[PDB]
């Protein structure tokens, strides 16, 4: 649901309110195959991307204002192509959110920046993810000069 097309180079992504794992099939909790064997770069990553969270004040926002629904989650999610660098993510982004040069954009994985080389790959062995959730990124713009 809520799924959108953008092209980055060396591959299409789509990116949007992905499935969650609350809806999928609850078989996905327990020992799914996963082996360090794969180095393949055929392969599909799943991703998370939100605004680093500056505005947030340092606040939990379901803290402070509970929902009884509990839609409290500020991510666009991302089932992308491994192969992918932070340069090409960046060039979603500025193109996804209009975002002129008059601006730099800062891809994160916590609070420190990634260099534009990066592959999707290269940030999963540099930050030990263990594919427990999409892996989660953040961004940031400041001005250029």
């Amino acid at each position: 649901p809520q799924i959108l097309t953008h092209v980055i180079e060396g591959f299409v992504i789509q990116e949007g309110a992905e499935p969650f794992p609350v809806g999928r099939s609850s078989l996905l909790v327990g020992n799914l195959k996963g082996d360090k064997r794969i180095i393949t770069d055929d392969e599909i990553i799943s991703l998370s991307i939100e605004f680093f969270d500056q505005n947030r004040l340092d606040r939990k926002v379901n803290k402070d204002k509970e929902k009884s629904k509990e839609e409290v989650n500020d991510k666009r999610y991302l089932r992308c192509p491994a192969a992918m660098t932070v340069m090409h993510l960046r060039k979603f982004l500025r193109s996804k959110m209009d975002i002129p040069n008059t601006f730099q954009i800062d891809v994160m994985y916590e609070e420190e920046p990634l260099k534009d080389y990066y592959t999707l790959m290269d940030i999963a062995y540099i930050y030990t993810w263990r594919r427990n959730g999409p892996l989660p990124l953040k961004y940031r713009v400041r001005p250029t000069c």
